[PDB]
């Protein structure tokens, strides 16, 4: 097998050209091998005051914040708070708008509602302007057939799963998921105190960091989650091998997470996290990583019963922010993983590809 020695050489050799080629200033990677996370740091967190990165420096995980989204929401159907199978209006009866009748929780959460777009729009600035948004939206498809990656489906399948509990989702978040994985240093909003450690993103030279959205049920989500490359390398530990979680809501929202529920080509939708079938070729997930592919409507295929985690997946979530470029992907069968956090939004399919071929070298 691969010692740790080689393993530092394949990440660094993988990782210095990387940030070379796309310009990025500083990365954390995690590799999980041999049940345990092995830490490597590159670069600056802070150009201008000449921070390094460091395994404590927090990143904005962009997109990869709907995997938490998503273990959140299976724990609350572990509870019995919620159902996948329940209709939208289930859970917030002003939605009147008989467009939504046969739109069930299942769908918001995995992009099959029938056309909610990408964003929610900026006019939306409060609970009745997000109603009304909601109401006035028109399906271009009938439920359950066409998959169109949206911030509008997920936010609001967060928004109303956590309405049962009667916590916000920040709370819920924190209270359900975070602090019984001990992820104590994962926020949604990064306290005071703990500013030393928020690296700065860049954008075309110019240092940047995540903006807020307007208060409201999405507030939370919308401003998505910031983290260090430790506690997300704990994330990926817990989501590969969920049996090593006690707590049985919670270990079963994380399978519920990783359940097939939609086939769409080569890929399988979970609750926010992503799976094809292991092995796969590296060109495979590259391609499909492209936004051409990523952010089309694409017809899908009900996985009805949905079927439970396949240990022979790759699992894996890309996420950027203006600053930021993240990523991360891990195969159950060979406990092994990967989480790459970045500083800038580099190319998505230049992620993955320097992900596997860094995977690769373990299997
Ligand atoms: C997730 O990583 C993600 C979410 N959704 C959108 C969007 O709502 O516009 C686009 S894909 C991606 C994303 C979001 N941002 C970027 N990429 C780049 O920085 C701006 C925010």
């Amino acid at each position: 097998p691969v010692s740790e020695k080689q393993l530092a050489e394949v990440v660094a050799n993988t990782v210095t050209p990387l940030m070379k080629a796309q310009s990025v200033p500083g990365m954390a990677v995690a590799v999980i091998y041999q049940g345990k996370p092995h830490y490597y740091t590159f670069g600056k967190a802070d150009i201008a005051a000449n921070k390094p990165v460091t395994p404590q420096t927090l990143f904005e995980l962009g997109s990869i914040s709907k995997t938490f989204t998503g273990v959140l929401g299976g724990d609350a159907i572990a509870r019995g708070e919620i159902s996948l199978d329940d209709p939208v209006t289930r859970y917030w009866p002003q939605l009147t708008g008989k467009q939504w009748q046969g739109i069930r929780m299942l769908d918001l959460a995995t992009y099959t509602a029938g056309g909610l777009p990408l964003q929610v729009p900026d006019e939306v600035t409060d609970n009745a302007s997000l109603l009304r948004f909601y109401q006035n939206w028109q399906p271009q498809w009938k439920p359950g057939t066409t998959r169109l990656y949206a911030n509008a489906s997920i936010g609001l399948f967060g928004a109303l799963a956590v309405k049962p509990s009667g916590m916000p989702y920040e709370q819920a978040m924190t209270t359900r998921v975070l602090k019984p994985l001990k992820l104590d240093h994962t926020w949604i909003n990064v306290p005071k105190a703990e500013e030393a450690h928020y690296a700065w993103g860049y954008r075309d030279g110019k240092a940047v960091r995540a903006v807020r959205v307007s208060p409201g049920m999405l507030d939370a989500q919308a401003y998505g989650v910031k983290t260090n490359v430790q506690d997300m390398a704990n994330w990926v530990m817990a989501n590969m091998a969920p049996e090593n979680v006690a707590d049985a809501s919670l270990k079963q929202g994380i399978a519920l997470a990783q359940s097939r529920y939609w086939r769409i080509g080569s890929m399988y939708q979970g609750l926010g996290w992503e799976m094809l079938n292991w092995p796969v070729e590296a060109n495979t997930v590259v391609e499909g990583s492209d936004s051409k592919v990523a952010l089309a409507p694409l017809p899908v295929a009900e996985v009805n019963p949905p079927a439970p985690p396949v240990k022979a997946s790759w699992v894996h979530k890309t996420g950027s922010t203006g600053g930021f470029g993240s990523y991360v992907a891990f195969i159950p069968e060979k406990q092994i993983g990967i989480v790459m956090l970045a500083n800038t939004s580099y190319p998505n399919p230049a992620r993955v590809e320097a992900a596997y071929h860094i995977l690769e070298a373990l299997q």
